[PDB]
Parts: C-alpha cells; sequence; structure tokens
C-alpha cells in the first residue's frame, strides 16, 4: 500500500502539501515545511516588492474554520526565487512557487525570471488567479476576459508547464466558462481548486464585533465551512479538464476529508486552515488516516480511486 | 419583554419565519407553519404550472448542514394564490408568497394576478431570482442585466412593494453592482440574503458516492456551512441599501445565530435547514434563546442592536 505519486515529472512521497499562504512566508517556514512529512510544499504568493500586508488582526480561526484578510504579506519575489534557486533541498521534496502579482505586467516580469530556475532546478509555478486586479472590478478569476489575458501573457512569457489557483465558483455557467478558458492553454497542466470562499463575515456574539480588522471584517473563509464547495470545484474541473491535473484544497482536517478530495479527482491535496491550527505534525496524521481508509477498502494506490466518486443512477 | 415588531405595514410577533421551500409546499405544511410560534411564514417558490421536481434522493442533511437539488417541486401558483386569498388566517401571522418563474414573462403573469390579493389581504411577494440551471446561461442574480430586466418588469406588472430573494455573492465588486441594481427599484422594499450556496458536493466516504441523485450530486448548501457567507451578504446589503429592509437567511440554528444576523442588519430571520431537521418547535427555542441573550446584554428591543455590529479601529 502506498501514497506515492509521479506527476509533472516529479515524484511525491504522498499527496499532501501546505496550502499557499500557510507556513510558507519566511525561510524558517519553508525549512519547517521541508522537514515535515508532507509530499511537497508551496511558497507564499508573492509580489515583485515585499509587502507588510494588512493590519492585524487579520486571521482568526474557530471550530468550523478560519477567516483572513492577510493582504498578501510576503518577502518579495527575489526572496522566493533565491529560495528556489539556492536554498531548497530538492532531494527532500518538490517545491511550488506561488505568484500573485497585482497586474498582468507584474506577473509577466516574475515568470520571465522564474523560467530559467524552473528549467534548471524543477521548481513548479502556481499562478494565483484568485486575487485583485483593478479595484472595483472582480477578482481576476471572476473576470473571464482578464483571466484569459493573464493566461495568454503568462504562457507566452514563461513557456513551461505551470498551474493555476482558482477561487471557488457557485454557478454551473461559471464552471463551464472557466474550464473552457483554462482548456485554451495547454501549458496549464494543473488546476488547484479552491482558494478561500470570498468575503465571508465572522461576528463574535459576546463582543458584538467582527473578528478581523481589515475590510470591515470581511475576509476569505477556509476550513470545515468550505469542504463541500471545495469538493464540487475539484469534481467540476476534473470532469471538464481531462487533459489537466486537479489539486484539491479546502476543508481537509482528516484522512477522510483527503480521501473525499481524491475521489472527486484531486491529485495533490493541500492543507490550509487545519495546518495553521495544528502545525506540521498534521501531515503524519493525515498520511496514517488515509492509509487506514485505504487498508479497510482494499486500495493499494491512489489511482485505484482517484476521480472514482459514484453518482446515483 | 417580547420580540414583536412592525415591518412593511404589518405586525409580526417575532422576527422568525421559515425559509422558502422548507415546511411550506402543501396546505398541511402551511397550516403547520401557521400554527407554529413563528412570526411569519413564506410559501414554497412556485411556478405557473405544478412541478414534480427532481428524482429522489434530492435533500440530505448532516451535522454541518444540508444539500438539495429539489428541482422547484410545487403545487403551482393557482394553489398558493388560493391559499393566500381564501385559506390563510391573517389574524395569526403575515404570509409571504414566493414566486420563481422560469422566465420573466412567467413571473409577470403571476405577479399581475397576485397584486389584487396583496391589496385586499396583505400577502407579501418574495421574488426568487434563482432557478434550475440552463446550459449557457448564468443564474439571473449573477447576470446583472438580466436581473435589472426582471425587476423592471416585475415592478411594472406588480406595482406594489415586494422583496427579492438573492443568492450569495463573494466579491465586493459584485456586492456593489448588485446593490446598485436593486437600488434602481423603489418598490423593492426588502432583500433576503441568502439562498443556498450554489453547487456544493457532498460525498459519503463509506459508499464512495454522492448523496443526492440529481445533477451528479451537486446541489445548494445550507446550514452551518453558510453562516459567515450569510452574515456577509446581510451586512453588505444592509450597508448598501439604506432605504430597504434586509431579511437574513442562512445558518440559523440558535438564538445566538439569530442575534448575529440581526447585528449584521436583519429585520426578519429565516430558518431553513435547522427547521427541516428540528421541526416547527424550533421557533419557541429560538425566541427563548434570543430573549435570553438580549436580557443578559440589557437590550430591550431589536432596534437597539440591529445593524450595530462593531468593526475594529
Ligand atoms: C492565512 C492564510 C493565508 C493565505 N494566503 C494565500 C496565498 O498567499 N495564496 C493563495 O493562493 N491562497 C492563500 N490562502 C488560501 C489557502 O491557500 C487555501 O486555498 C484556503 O485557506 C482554503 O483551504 P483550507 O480550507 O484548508 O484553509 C491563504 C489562506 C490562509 C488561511
Ligand atoms: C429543501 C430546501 C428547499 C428549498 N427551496 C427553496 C425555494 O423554493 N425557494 C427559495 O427561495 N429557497 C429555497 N431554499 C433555500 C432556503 O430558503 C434557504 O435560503 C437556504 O436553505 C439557506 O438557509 P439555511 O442555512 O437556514 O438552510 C430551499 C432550501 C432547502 C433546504
Ligand atoms: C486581503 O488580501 C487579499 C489577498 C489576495 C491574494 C492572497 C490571498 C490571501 C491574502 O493574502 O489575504 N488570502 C487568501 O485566502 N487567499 C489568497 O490568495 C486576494 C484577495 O482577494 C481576491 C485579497
Ligand atoms: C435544482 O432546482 C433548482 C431550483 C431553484 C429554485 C428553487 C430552490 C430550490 C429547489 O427547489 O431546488 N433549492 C434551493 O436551495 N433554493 C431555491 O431557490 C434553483 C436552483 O438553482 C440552481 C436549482
Amino acid at each position: 500500500m502506498c501514497l506515492k505519486l509521479n506527476l509533472l515529472d516529479h515524484v511525491f512521497a504522498n499527496p499532501f502539501m501546505n496550502a499557499a499562504g500557510v507556513l510558507c512566508s519566511t525561510e524558517e517556514d519553508l525549512r519547517c515545511m521541508t522537514a515535515s512529512s508532507s509530499g511537497a510544499l508551496v511558497s507564499k504568493s508573492c509580489t515583485s516588492a515585499p509587502r507588510d500586508g494588512n493590519p492585524e488582526p487579520r486571521y482568526m480561526a474557530f471550530p468550523l474554520g478560519s477567516i483572513n484578510s492577510m493582504g498578501l504579506p510576503n518577502l518579495g519575489f527575489d526572496f522566493y526565487l533565491k529560495y528556489a534557486s539556492d536554498l531548497h533541498d530538492y532531494s527532500k521534496k518538490p517545491l511550488f512557487l506561488s505568484i500573485s502579482g497585482l497586474s498582468v505586467e507584474e506577473n509577466v516580469a516574475m515568470v520571465r525570471r522564474l523560467a530559467p530556475v524552473a528549467q534548471e532546478k524543477g521548481v513548479l509555478l502556481e499562478l494565483n488567479l484568485s486575487c485583485p486586479n483593478v479595484p472595483g472590478k472582480p477578482q481576476v478569476a471572476y473576470d473571464f476576459e482578464a483571466m484569459r489575458t493573464y493566461l495568454q501573457q503568462v504562457s507566452l512569457a514563461y513557456g513551461l508547464p505551470f498551474g493555476v489557483k482558482m477561487p471557488p465558483y457557485f454557478d454551473i455557467a461559471h464552471f463551464d466558462t472557466a474550464a473552457a478558458v483554462l482548456n485554451e492553454f495547454p501549458l496549464v497542466k494543473f488546476v488547484t481548486c479552491v482558494n478561500s470562499v470570498g468575503n465571508g463575515l465572522v461576528i463574535d456574539a459576546e463582543s458584538e464585533s467582527v473578528v478581523i480588522k481589515p475590510k470591515q471584517g470581511f475576509g476569505g473563509l477556509g476550513g470545515k465551512y468550505i469542504l463541500p464547495t471545495a469538493l464540487a470545484n475539484v469534481n467540476a474541473f476534473y470532469r471538464r479538464c481531462p487533459d489537466k491535473l486537479v489539486f484539491g484544497c479546502g476543508g481537509v482536517y482528516s484522512g477522510e476529508d483527503a480521501f473525499l478530495h481524491i475521489l472527486a479527482g484531486a491529485s495533490m491535496v493541500q492543507v490550509g486552515t487545519a495546518l495553521q491550527e495544528e502545525g506540521p505534525g498534521i501531515f503524519t496524521r493525515l498520511e496514517d488516516e488515509l492509509l487506514e481508509i485505504m487498508a479497510r477498502k482494499g486500495y493499494r494506490t491512489l489511482e485505484e480511486f482517484r476521480g472514482r466518486v459514484k453518482t446515483i443512477e
């Protein structure tokens, strides 16, 4: 029985990795993720320039999940590029670098300089499309024409296989349109579903107050709140993009939740809120729990059940 | 201390009511809701002709909430109009009639017939913008020009104050665009936030199966999964639509969750999944729990705290 995967020309000990933004901002964080039992790691979505992010408190967690308005705090592209080129130990596990430029030109600039390091060291690009474009317009992946522009420009500039991080969608027309856009780009080899569920609002009844400072308390939701939305998006894109891999993210706290992701179609399974709350020890637990479910079911590998969710009649 | 309030020229014993679709399809259901301690009731969304809806199983519930692909099963508009005109006992509580025609013309036809009954009996209209998916077409509330058409046409045909049931939004640009659409229509006097979160997917790990039959398991989510989404939509519309009322719906299981909706801006508070699971006895519990929280805080009225959620700094 085994959790091994071979994808994107890399070998992974198991499907588990951090979700971008969690335990991945500093050198310390990346070294921690590397020392963990995860099968891979991704860096914090970066910008060309370092950012302090939004005012605190900007993340909070609760029994059913988390809310955040971090504001893209990061050490800047040059730091994450240096990590990928000079610091990461590729013999331990694969590295993904996530980018979230504030314009198409900023993304193009970064990917042009990442390309040679991708080619030589094997760092994998995850392009975050669930992020700001022009304020007062929807986020990029909710603006299909912007999305298409970003993917055309990054594909030309980078020239290598990459993946995309998508926000969740809630309407079948949007699943159809989004996937049609992604299927125009043969270099998009993976799709990570999902980023946080946008603009939720947590209110504390005792204090009668929102719990995070930025944006009048509004922020992206993660955790147990989002698991059925995550699974839906994984399966929707799995069905619509047969030539691409799908990575699942959202609501994973247990090997059972991971098994559901994988049944929906996930290759890799990313862990955000629960990793933020439990710490990197979570990965041994998730591995053990998933292997227990596989043993009970008689499955020896992940491919025996990936995407094999049953429908009724 | 009592929870009675006046809205839309009607008196309500308390702010609680069923969510459309739950305990409100048949005469039996409507009589049960009328006998309950709820402050009001709403009928199942109707179409001009009766519909059987989708194949079973089409609703399932779990500790954290529910999923449904009912398919708009209903007894047809003639039935609900007859209930409003001849059977409902208005001395017991106000009645809302929910309509979900599959085209603008169907909605127009229904509202022209409802108008005199509204004038004579005081039945209130809730116009449901959600309907079964049509390939190639977004849901009406996610297509702002379609929304504008529907509301223009309904406003003209109906001529009286009405409300609109909205799906959730997840992007601040969309809140701004949607509210600006709604604010073009002075007869839209209330907005209900929110319908179920669209196109979630619940998978059973033992059976490796989806749990509802229609639409390959995809359905709308309700319950605990959706409370932060609901609160965000209530507050975003409360802030943007100062001349309207907002009715909260989503995730209410307790008087604390009601309290949160009201702090966010809700005038009435609708109960879906929790009502479906607990039954109509839930209304006495919610009323007792909300009065207790008020008493512990020193609030004597709903008005003292409605919309008064505190932000940080
Ligand atoms: C504190 C925090 C920071 C995040 N920052 C990023 C980010 O930089 N890039 C990104 O693609 N997603 C980011 N996300 C989203 C997560 O990658 C993930 O998509 C989301 O939290 C849902 O997964 P979960 O339910 O396991 O939390 C962040 C999430 C959290 C909680
Ligand atoms: C079985 C079921 C049927 C529903 N049918 C309708 C409907 O006919 N009209 C409508 O506006 N909403 C309908 N809804 C949505 C609910 O009114 C409500 O917006 C949603 O379930 C979220 O509230 P909750 O978290 O309390 O369940 C239905 C929900 C359920 C569970
Ligand atoms: C408040 O700051 C942000 C930041 C981003 C990009 C980074 C990001 C963040 C974050 O840095 O806040 N949080 C997420 O849950 N996911 C993300 O992808 C998107 C975003 O909305 C699209 C708002
Ligand atoms: C599968 O059938 C439907 C039905 C409707 C309208 C009635 C309705 C239903 C329902 O009858 O399925 N369920 C909801 O949660 N909300 C609703 O508004 C919307 C709808 O949105 C996709 C799908």
